[PDB]
């Protein structure tokens, strides 16, 4: 409600600077609230950007279970898509949260939770591909699983954040793509 | 000399306790010497942290160089190795130093411009196998370099730090080696 307006305009203000440059007072001019009317809704900016944070992975999470729910190659470039679309249609908050898992103790252990959930169900679906036949027996699962989710962690958000160096944003679907499916189905 | 002690002393202090839990007193007492003594080597304890990383760098670097100027699978893995070793051997400062990208632009521009090097040299060795015959020709080879280095860059960095999630370090090797082969290999 307030708490919205609060959410709508950190993540607008996000856009053009980052949390340190963003004072109560702007999020409270912003809402259009009183500096103590926003205390009512948080406990501080830090709190404003791990709430963002938290419905964008919640989002991308929801997503993907959904996808879950119903060519290999297709299938997890499909899966993939969830995470390109999601954090690249919320990038100021994306780049906020990553800078934050530096500094707060709850927002590492939230991205860390979703990070075991996400290689725990890339690790399934690999072990499904090797039950039946289709992807050999070579490194184990759940350690494939982690450095793929970490490759992707880590290049997504650099393109999305236009890092030097990085694969641009028009290629780094295809990019990601290719590794997984010659890392999963390869001999 | 007094340089070098205080280098010793910020790394063995790193080991224990994070750059912001150290004081400048902190460093000129551990080299023997007085605070305005320390600030005649170095203008801040983020330019020790920043020479230091200079220095960790520069050897992955020369070792790599070593290495260019002398079967496939163990060529990659022979190459990866320069980064596990080096930066495996100097784990604080490797930490201390992914953490500084955040906040000192001289530390983000160091690691970027290494980044570029050692992706560009990754680009031109598997040009090079293109060109021989033994890779075919997949993704272009400087966004297949690109997305491999950050997967390198995330997953040893996440292994030495102990991350969850991460690779536990004695299968990160193997793992990385693995998905750069299926990769750079895989039709
Ligand atoms: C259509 S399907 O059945 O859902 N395909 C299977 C799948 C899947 C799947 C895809 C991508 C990732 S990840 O590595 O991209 N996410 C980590 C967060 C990050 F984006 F930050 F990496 C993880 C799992
Ligand atoms: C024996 S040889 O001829 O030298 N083999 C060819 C090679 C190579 C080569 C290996 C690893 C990497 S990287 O991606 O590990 N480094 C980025 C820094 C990071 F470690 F942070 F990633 C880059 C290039």
């Amino acid at each position: 409600d307030r708490e919205l307006a609060i959410l709508a305009t950190a993540e607008n203000l996000l856009e053009d600077r980052p949390l340190a440059d963003i004072s109560v007072d702007d999020l409270a001019k912003g809402a259009g609230i009183s500096r103590p009317t926003f205390y009512f809704y948080f406990p501080s900016k830090e709190a404003v950007l791990l709430t963002l944070l938290d419905r964008v992975v919640n989002q991308a999470d929801m997503a993907l279970q959904t996808l879950a729910e119903n060519d290999r190659e297709n299938m997890w470039r499909t899966g993939i898509n969830v995470f390109f679309e999601t954090f690249g249609s919320h990038k100021a908050v994306t780049r906020a949260g990553q800078a934050a898992r530096a500094t707060s103790v709850e927002v590492a252990e939230l991205w860390s939770t979703f990070m075991q959930k996400w290689i725990a169900y890339t690790a399934a679906v690999i072990d499904a591909e090797r039950d039946r036949g289709a992807a050999p027996r070579t490194l184990p699962a759940h350690e494939l699983a982690t450095a793929l989710n970490l490759m992707n962690e880590r290049t997504l958000f650099a393109s999305f954040a236009g890092e030097q160096p990085s694969v641009p944003e028009a290629r780094v679907l295809d990019t990601l793509v290719h590794i997984w499916v010659t890392s999963i189905y390869g001999e």
